[PDB]
C-alpha cells in the first residue's frame, strides 16, 4: 500500500493550456488527505519539469518531456509502489505505459476514453499528439519521431494486450486503424447493450483470461459524460455516467492487480461547481469543482474506497 | 443506397406551429451533407404544399395535405428508394405508413414515441389529430373522416404487425384501446427492466419472427428525454436517453430491412444549444441546436453511421 | 382500497426546517385528488401535533412526538387500511415501523435511502437522530433513550427482515455496523451492476422467500438523484433516476402486500420547478415543484398507477 505520485503537466499534445494545472489542483483539492484516509502511504515525487515525421505539433517539447517522465517513472516502478501518473494531456501515457511495460512485460492496459487516440501522423486531422498516443505506444507509427530516439529500442505495447473502453468519437481513418490492428474495443453502445459491469468483465477475460497479469489503467476523464466531467478539453456526447465510472474503477481495484495508472485531460480552467453536498465525504476541499472532485474520488476507488 | 427526402410541414394535427419549420431547418443544419458523407445518394423532393366525425380539429387541412403526401410518397416508394419523411407533427404518419403498406404488404411498423397516439375521436381529450394518428392508421376509427374519402379503400395497418416503443404518457381511455386492439407495446418501464437492446430485439422477434419483413420506423422525437430533445411540443418525463435512442436506431439500421421512416414533432422554435463539442463530427452546422443535431445524427444511424 | 393519511411534520431529527412543511405541501399539490382518481378512498387524519444516552440532539421533542405518532398510527393500522405516513425527517420511521410491526409481526421493511441511517449515538458524526433511526428501530442502541420509555417493551425490527436499497453515502463506523448486524443492503453499485429490477426482486426473494409477508416501505426521497429530487436536505451524488424510482415503487405495489409506507425528507423550501409538461397528467397542481410532484407520483405508483 505505497503509492508514488508523479505530476506530468505536459500540455503540448494538444492546443490548449489548462491541463498543465491539473496536478497541483488535485493536490490543492486534497489528494494527500484522500490517500492518507484510505490507509495508503505516498511518496510525492513532484512534477516532471520542462525517415522522420514532420507533421506532429509541438513534438520537440513532447519528446523531451517524455524522456524525463520515462526515466522518473521507471525509478518509481522499481520500488514496487503503485505509480499514479497525473497529467497533463494524454500524451503522457506513452512514457507511462512503456516504462511500466519494460518492468511488467505481461502488462495489460485498460484505456478509458471517449476517443481512440489511435491516429497515426498521416491520418491525424489535427496534428495533435494526444490524439495519436495510443497508436504510438502500440508501435503503429511508420516513421521515426523527432526527439523520441531514446525510445526506439523499447518494447512496445501489443493491441491484443489492450482494451479501449467508452469510445464514441472516432475519426474516419481511425476507424480503419482500430479494426486493422486488432485491438479490443468496447464502445458506448456495447456499454449500453451489456452494462458497464459485463463490459469490463468481458474486457478483462479477453486480455487476461487467467487473471494473472499486472494492469495499467490509462484514464482520460473525457470518457465521462459532460454532465459530470465538464472540466476537459475535448467533449463527446453520451459518456459514462457518475455511477458507471465509479463502478468501473471499483471493479478494476478489486482485481488487486493494478500496478500503475494515468489520470489525464482534467482541465481545471474548464471545470464547474455543484457544489458541496453531504455525500462529498472524502477529505476533499468543500465546494471543489466537480471534475476535480470526481478525479479524486476515482483515485480513491482505485485505492479501495467502497460504499460499504 | 438511394434516399428520397420528403418534407411534410403539416402542423394542423396539434395546436402549435414550429414543426412546420422542421424540414427546412434540418436541411439548413446539413441533411444533404450528412447523407453524402455516409455514401448515400439522395433525391430531395422538396416539401408537400398546402356518419362522419365532427370533433377532429383542423381535419380539412389534414385530410387534404394527407392526400398530397400519400400520392407523392407512393411515387417515391415505387423507385425502391429508402424514403425519409420529415414532419411536421405526427399526423403525417397516416399517409406515410399507408402508402408504404400498399407497396409493402408485409410491412412492420416500429412506432417510437412517449405517447400512444392511439386515441379515437370519441376518446380524445384534446381533439388534436396527432394524438389519434396511430389509431387511424390501424383502422380503429368508427366513423368516416371528413376529407379522407380518398383513403377509404386502402388496406390499413394491423396491430399485431406493429410495436410501440418508449411510451410513458397514455390517457385513461387510451390505455383501454391499447390493451383491446392487441398492439405490441413496450413502455419506458419495460425498457428500464430489460434495457433498450433486449426490448427492440424482443419487439422485432414478436412482429417479424422470421426476420424477413420490410420495416417502417415512425420516430416521434419526444420519445427522447427532455434533456437531449427539448425542441418538441409535448414533453414527458423519463424518456429515452442519448445512448438509448442512438443504439435503437443503429439496431434498426442493422436489420437492413428499413424501407421508410418518419421523423416527426421536431420544433426548432422550442430547441436549445449546448453547444458545439468535439464529438459533433458529422457535417452538421457548428453550434446547431441540440434536437436538430440529434435528428440528423439519428438519420445518420439509420443510414449506417456507427462508432467504429 | 382505503388509505389513512398521517402527516408527521417532525423536523427535530436533523438541523433543518422545511420538512415540517412537507405534509401540507403535498396536500396542496393534490394528494387527495391523486388518491381519488386512482379509485382509492382516504381518511386524512391530519398532522401529529407537537444508563441513558446524552448525545442525541433534540431527543425530547423526538421522543414525545414519536409516542404520539405510535399511538395514532396504531389506531389506523387496526382499521386494516393502507397507512401512508408523510414526514417530516426520517426520524418518524421509528414509530411508523414499530407500530406496523406490533400488528404485522412478519413485517418486511424496504428502506429506500442514499444513507444507512444506521449510526448509533456513539458512532454518529452529527448527533442528528434521523441518521440513527434505522439502528434504533433494529434494536441496536446500547443505552436507554430519553423520552422513549414508552417504547422499551416493544418488539424491534430484525436486520434479516430488512433490505436497504440505494445506499451510497455511509459513514466510516456505519460501514462496520452495516456488516456486523447482517442487514441486507443493496448499494447504488449493485443497482448499476444488476439494474433496479433485478435488485428489488433479489431483495424481496431474500427477505420474503415465500412471498407471503406484509411490506412496509420507508422511502427517503434523497435516494433519488439530485436532478429529479432537489428538494431534500442531505444530497448524495449518483442517485436513483426518475425511471428507476418509479419502477421500484411499481414493483413493490405489484406484490399486493404493502400495508404501510413512510415518505420522508421532502423539503419544499429546497425544491425547484421544471416545470409543467404534458406528461404531468395526474391531478397534480400545474407547475408544481418537481420533488413534490415526484412524491405524489410515487405515492400514485404504490396505489397502482401504471403506464398502461
Ligand atoms: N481524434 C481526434 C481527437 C483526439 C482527442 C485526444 B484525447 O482522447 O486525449 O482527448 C484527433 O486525433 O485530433
Ligand atoms: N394523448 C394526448 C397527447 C398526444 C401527443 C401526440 B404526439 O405523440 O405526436 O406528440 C392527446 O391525444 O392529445
Ligand atoms: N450518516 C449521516 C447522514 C444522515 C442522513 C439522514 B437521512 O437518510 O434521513 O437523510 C449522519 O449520521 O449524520
Ligand atoms: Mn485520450
Ligand atoms: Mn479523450
Ligand atoms: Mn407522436
Ligand atoms: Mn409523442
Ligand atoms: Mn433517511
Ligand atoms: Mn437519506
Amino acid at each position: 500500500k505505497n503509492v508514488s505520485i508523479i505530476g506530468s503537466p505536459l500540455a503540448a499534445g494538444q492546443p490548449l493550456g489548462g491541463v498543465q494545472l491539473a496536478c497541483d489542483d488535485l493536490r490543492k483539492l486534497g489528494l494527500h488527505n484522500v490517500i492518507d484516509v484510505l490507509g495508503w502511504k505516498y511518496e510525492d515525487i513532484g512534477n516532471i519539469d520542462n525517415c522522420y515525421y514532420d507533421n506532429i505539433r509541438n513534438i520537440k517539447e513532447i519528446g523531451i518531456f517524455s524522456k524525463n517522465l520515462f526515466d522518473t517513472m521507471s525509478n518509481e516502478l522499481r520500488k514496487k509502489n503503485f505509480v499514479l501518473n497525473i497529467g497533463g494531456d494524454h500524451g503522457v501515457a506513452f512514457s507511462s505505459i512503456l516504462s511500466s511495460l519494460q518492468m511488467y512485460q505481461n502488462l495489460r492496459v485498460i484505456w478509458i476514453d471517449a476517443h481512440g487516440d489511435i491516429n497515426i501522423p498521416e491520418t491525424s486531422p489535427s496534428g495533435n499528439y494526444h490524439g495519436m498516443t495510443l497508436a504510438h505506444t502500440l508501435g503503429l507509427f511508420k516513421k521515426k519521431v523527432p526527439y523520441f530516439e531514446w525510445s526506439e529500442n523499447l518494447t512496445y505495447l501489443k493491441p491484443e494486450n489492450t482494451a479501449i473502453i467508452g469510445i464514441r468519437d472516432i475519426d474516419a481513418y481511425e476507424k480503419i486503424i482500430l479494426k486493422k490492428c486488432n485491438i479490443n474495443y468496447y464502445t458506448i453502445f456495447d456499454i449500453e447493450k451489456n452494462g458497464i459491469y459485463n463490459t469490463i468483465c468481458t474486457a478483462l477475460e479477453k486480455i487476461d483470461p487467467n487473471s494473472n497479469c499486472p494492469i495499467h489503467i490509462s484514464l482520460d476523464i473525457d470518457s465521462v459524460d459532460n454532465v459530470f466531467a465538464p472540466g476537459t478539453g475535448t467533449v463527446a456526447k453520451g459518456g459514462l455516467n457518475y455511477r458507471e465510472i465509479n463502478l468501473l474503477m471499483k471493479i478494476l481495484a478489486e482485481t488487486k492487480r493494478v500496478v500503475s495508472m494515468d489520470l489525464v485531460e482534467y482541465n481545471p480552467s474548464l471545470d464547474e461547481v455543484d457544489k458541496k453536498v453531504h455525500g462529498d465525504s472524502l477529505p476533499i476541499l468543500d465546494n471543489a469543482t466537480k471534475t476535480g472532485k470526481l478525479c479524486l474520488e476515482l483515485i480513491a476507488r482505485v485505492l479501495g474506497y467502497d460504499i460499504v
